[PDB]
């Protein structure tokens, strides 16, 4: 007999981990427990914290939610209005020494007029010949051609699309980005090219929300604090490293024993793999692909400059510069960055010098977060990746050369992106379905490897409907379906269920 | 307060009140109970017999769901339960029993048609190609699938005396997602081999129940459900719905309280009863046929003519009815034991027979359905003689047969007609409804053909019970092209939830 | 026995019959003549002048054979009998002179319309991708080389006052085999660049006579020909044919017999002049438009808004004209020199001159064509005052402009039509004519207007003489598609003939 | 000064050359002659005849018009009814041991079943690419795929063609073609293939007239009897052995000189060009390419066989024998072979073994000619194709065994199709005008080298259009614009025109 058994066991306390015990804790039928290796929930959607007080989110991560039951979630969480900022999406391609809005391919208008005829010529092509195909596309360069024509894939989607996911387009897939990537329509371009104008509101995220503290980990850290503790065992005290998938027994750093019926695991399936000391299926998981992601802060002193403005995040397809996006910390709430009074010295300029003095001087502050992709098709010089940043934030004209620096940051996540190569399909239906024969449900961002559905509300919903799976007999419809959910409103699974209201009575 | 009060209140006990009621026991929480008008319970999928001893049912089942298939076994366990036989069916055209589907077999036709047939998919497959658009009517998708010569002889001429609406008057996304393109290789293949080829074989299959036809399944479903939950009969009449108070009035004058109702009854006598002036006028804009179900009992052993057949397609109009049923072919206990006597009531040419006096078996027995509408009357007082001349001028009968047996009853809401206007009628309708936390579902609870035969009707009673005590999604109501593409596996009679509890 | 015998009788001395005559002289075997009505050859391509001194032609010459060039430099030999001229045109189009072709020029345009032309020529590409048909109408070939909003601004009005037929009710392949079809990016780059052009440069020119118009070209052609054959003036009017005979008969009583006739001829003409019954009741169904001939000779130099301008183009409504021609730009002989004292008419706006005195000039003189059918009315009484206050709301004179000269004629025979029943109709006549040895060929001998301009008229002179000598196939008459997309070089005013016989 | 002076020098006295003299003989103004190395007047379309009495001309010559010219010369040269046989095309392609109407491709209806299958299904593919088609085939072999599909192309199209070029379909242009390869219509071969029925009245070529005695070669010779004797020379008088093109003489073996104004040049294209001592022309014309053609005559005791009936030529695409066609010879004239009282020893027989008898024998006798192509491309045993030949004639079951063989012929012809290369062109474009500019008309089969206005009809106006051209100014039609002629009735031009009309009175 093991040192604990519960019906269900869940490992890793993300986003999915926490929608797989939020969903227990509100059915509160089956046993249950949560672990994970770190004291602070939040997995990838944590939040660090400089010396100097500037907070930097893994990524630039915005709320956006295409389910009730996420929403009901945060606001049970977070429920105060003062909890939240709500944004516009404010975003920018920089191409050419100019800010394009988001979406480049559909805001053609603002390059140079010889710049849009290769663009437009180019996507006249894509549109007749898309007029007689009968095939899909089969790889995201060739989505992206058909779609666009090269001058805009030569122009952007191609060189940015390197940047982000460290793979060239003729690598990847292209099922994942129905919710992703805009086709643009050529009569719409073309009239915008005309007549002069933008448009800017494509997409799921062109309005989202940001919790007033704590970065989005304060979310995660909220959501978890609203489960029983005595179910939750998070720190080394709760760090997995075996998986007996055979006596379905876990065992714990510390040795503590779990015995489970059904596992709902959000650990990378290639870490699981290795856990499960399984080298089948150590050797499929090796088959998948991933990204690495740096990310990069810095913290500026002066109030928020004119060229800065409203901006959110923003995208860099040139190679002036190593970062594929930045992202206006600051703006997303006044409590991402210290108070104005706070005295902090200059650590540097942009241009790289050291300041003269070791003055603390005021702010106010606004800070930039920065992210690098690296793969094994894309190494990074790990030691340099800060003042390269730097350097690419003067090239871009985002920092002055004269700017003061008060706060720095960087850290390497080393599952950043789950890459969608051609292969990543193929793979993971050798994958998933043994790890169902055996009752482990992988699930998240890595535990199942989509990108398409590794979102934070996606994630989170993946480990709900895991276990609606599991009790209910649910459809896990996120998992196998992305175009499904993403196309609706998720409205029907809400946090008080019939089955919750009928039994208080 | 009301006489009786439970958290949810089915209305009807036909396949879809069935399932809610099978759903709601499974997840034994909130209390529930279900009524129906009639003490026998399975709706419009139940089973009638002739005073001579044969059965006709309102029916194939083929389902998409395993929690279906949990239903049907658990009621009726035993393998011999069961008969289990080929997807057989033909399309009667110009003196031939074709194979269906008609366009792979078009061989069988004479050559001037086969010329004239693929002349048009050619065009079709032509169109096909450069096609940027999605049909819009029935009449389009038939003509895009099989080009005018195929179309003209079968779906069209057989789908009007299906629908009693031209398919120029019908929509078609209640078909699938499917793209409306012809197999112009295969088609001509079979022609230029020569050669016929149903799409049936051991694999292609349906199960029948051995006895008491589709409705023994319903009542041995319900034999499942407690009965001091179930109220069937006239003590189960609805004849009052007070959607602003939840509260259902039946004849017998008993009062029911519901937190939720998931009514089945059709929804035009729905808003009736709910006395709501804006719901019956939307509701009377919906379209309907009523049917005919004729039942004839034959002498004789089976006809080599007839062979293997199940069903069988008219396009024709040498006939009335648009499909036919070889009923005793589902199983030898549809009609009596070949030592049963009866004497003949007619021969099939309508003459009496020579003697009165009552002979043996075997028993044969044919299962006709014909359509009724506003746009296509049938003649309630001669239509049994029409189907049973209609029987001889399809060869179905020679004129000597002795018919031992007949039947025919009329069902007033048949089909629910997807036209055009359906749709735009139902979005007005549906969500009304469910702002007064009522689910009006079933194949005229919620008026969709497409999902309202006996699998994916049952599913929808499963899924609104499951909406309304776990949040699930109402995957048939909405989606019928997602549940039917897919393998609906995960929803079991018995879920995790029962078995965590049972320790 | 008739009065005068000859193996081919030439009948009428236009460009066509002139083409006849110059291969007919050119060979020199059978025994020919020609004969006109006119005392002056040239017919619809010759000159008048008014009693002021403005020239105006019944105007600019492309040729695409050497036969044709060869002729006409025989007749006018010296450099300065030409002046040479780029091919400038422009679409009057919402207050702008839009550089022909319209289409890459819209960037002229209100963005709005910019935009809805646009779309229209997508939706024309996109069509076009998956097209598998011929146009079977002069409106269906328009759409799908331009789209509806290219379409709806300049080809579709514009051809109404053209032909004074709907485009709808014309054919299409008289315009050549070139798929219709739109060139989407040359358009579209034109829009994103704000771009004009036109299609001319130093290399897309015209030549036009010093003197005399285009008039003078056919008179000198006319006088290389030997004198005593031809019969010009009332002298040379058929006023009966009788095919069965081999006969025609002139005004004065003149009997000629022909083996071969070459009739340059209207063919409705011809049929009366015959009294052939069924080829009148044919000929009466084939479909043409009178032309109104507009002339306006203004005071001054050249306004700075005409400038280099050659010929226009009017779609809109505010004018009746279709097409305005820059006259005083062909040659400066075309009106009088600037010492020339006249006095002024009127001004462009109606009004009377201050002062009646003869004043000196330079001059400057416009051009215009007006169409008339049944479907579209003139008034013959009031159209010069109508054009004049059209040349007012298109902006090209000024309400001060000083007009010191006007002109008007209609030609009855102006533009043969080419509707959708003119080939069905032609095929009847052509052949039964053909069986009579009648070679009715021309603008009007045979009703073709794709090759009924001076080149190919004179051509089909040219080669109805040599299908009738020398057994050559008349290409121009039945293939216009094939003599204009090619360079014909082979047939010249000195053939190998000639050179062996000297 | 040269010995002789005329205005127009005439090259050989084929087809074409006997054009430009006929037409130069009707005009009858410019001073001309014309020579040719051979005694009998004719060219390739002349015929031998073996000692046993056999006629054999070269290939399957029948005479099929686009010109009235052309027929009033024919008329004129054998003007009694009597001396033609007219003739239904009876002709067929030898298939998997069966005879398939021609044209193949449009009766599909007559293969075993499982084949029409392929076939139809790769004409369904062609049609609906071709639908969506807006390019044109550069090579014949695409074209063939573009218009037959992949079925046909495999079994029949592609083995045929290169039987007969000695070229890969690969290795030809395409515009050739319009009269030659019939494109097949979906419908109207779907059609037959359903009813059972055939469809083989396709091509110019359907219907045929043949000269009742001589052979083809019989009208050429009838031809140039009508010429003024002292206007032509004929045999080795008349053989040219140079051309100075700069002093525009040609001087003729027996050293006679002959200076020109203009020269119509009928000898193959790269010959004039050796004969020129022109370099820069040997270069350029060895660019073209050519196959030789073999001609194998067999004459056969015995009246004409059932199988054999009424068929004129034969097509032979299977490798069971070298010859691509054969040509029932006996069935064009009774006067092609000897009458059947003439006596003659069995030579072998069609086995290849001695007879039994050496004894002569009576008729009747029937005949059958064959063609084998041969080029670089594919080499030909040039010492056993006479006994190849006849073995095929075995394997194809078109002789017995046991036939009995009276009469043999082989010969090969150097130059026997001008093949119609993707760079002929190119190189004729740089070949002819060249030529042009010395005032040399070079014409014919191969002295202008296109096929495709190759037939005897043909090369006769190209030398009647070139003469023509040279006095009248006339476009020459058939060099340039070989779908032009071959698609009208070309009436226009006759023996007698108006010039010859007009100047008798
Ligand atoms: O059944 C057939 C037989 C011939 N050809 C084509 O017709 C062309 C001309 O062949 P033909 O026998 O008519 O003339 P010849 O080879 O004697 O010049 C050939 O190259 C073939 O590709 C064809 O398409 N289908
Ligand atoms: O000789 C008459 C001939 O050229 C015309 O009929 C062509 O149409």
């Amino acid at each position: 007999h093991p040192d604990i058994s519960v019906d269900v066991l869940v490992i890793g306390a993300g986003p999915t981990g926490l929608g797989a015990a939020k969903r227990l804790n509100q059915i509160d039928g089956p046993s249950w427990m949560i672990v994970d290796s770190n004291e602070t929930p939040g997995g990838l959607a944590s939040t660090d914290v400089t010396p100097e007080g500037f907070l930097y989110d893994v990524g630039g991560a915005v709320i956006f939610s295409h389910y009730k039951y996420f929403d009901d979630c945060l606001d049970e969480a977070l429920p105060k209005e003062d909890d939240w900022y709500t944004h516009q999406r404010i975003s920018y391609v920089r191409c050419q020494g100019q800010w394009v809005p988001y979406p480049f391919q559909n805001n053609i208008s603002m390059l140079p007029k010889e710049e849009q005829v290769k663009c437009i010529d180019g996507m006249i092509d894509a549109a007749l010949e898309a007029r007689v195909a009968n095939t899909k596309p089969k790889t995201f360069d060739e989505w992206i051609v058909r779609m666009m024509g090269t001058g805009i894939a030569d122009l952007f989607m191609r060189p940015y699309n390197f940047k982000v996911w460290a793979v060239p387009t003729t690598k990847m897939q292209c099922a994942w980005l129905g919710e992703r990537v805009a086709a643009p329509n050529l009569k719409a371009v073309t009239t915008n090219v005309i007549l002069g104008k933008t448009a800017g509101n494509w997409g799921p995220n062109a309005t989202f929300r940001f919790p007033a503290r704590g970065g989005t980990g304060g979310i995660w850290i909220a959501v978890a604090n609203t489960l029983p503790k005595e179910k939750t065992r998070f720190g080394e005290k709760g760090k997995v490293t075996k998986v007996n998938a055979n006596n379905k027994t876990v065992t714990l750093q510390d040795g503590t024993t779990i015995g489970y019926k059904k596992l709902v695991s959000t650990m990378a399936v290639d870490f699981l793999a290795e856990a499960m000391n399984d080298q089948e299926l150590v050797g499929l998981t090796k088959q998948l692909f991933y990204s690495s992601t740096h990310v990069i802060g810095v913290g500026v002193r002066g109030s928020r400059p004119e060229r800065i403005g409203d901006k959110c995040w923003l995208y860099f397809p040139e190679d002036n510069c190593p970062f594929y996006r930045a992202t206006i910390f600051s703006n997303y709430s006044p409590y991402n960055q210290p108070e104005a009074s706070a005295a902090l010295p200059t650590m540097q300029l942009a241009d790289g010098s050291r300041p003269q003095s070791t003055e603390a001087k005021e702010g106010p502050y606004w800070s930039i977060m920065l992210e690098v992709s690296e793969s094994s098709m894309k190494p990074v010089n790990q030691e340099t990746i800060l003042a390269d940043c730097i350097q690419g934030l003067v090239n871009t004209e985002m920092l002055k050369p004269t700017d003061e620096i008060v706060s720095t940051y960087h850290r390497r996540f080393d599952h950043g992106y789950p890459t969608p190569t051609l292969e990543r399909e193929g793979t993971l239906t050798q994958i998933l379905p043994k790890l169902q024969d055996k009752d482990i449900w992988s699930r998240g961002r890595f535990g199942s490897w989509r990108y398409e559905v590794g979102n934070q509300d996606h994630s989170f919903m993946l480990g709900v409907e895991a276990v609606d799976n599991i009790v209910n007999g649910a459809v896990e419809l996120t998992l196998n379906y992305p175009d499904f959910v993403n196309g609706r409103q998720n409205t029907e699974r809400r946090l008080v269920d019939g089955a919750q209201v009928f039994a208080k009575s």
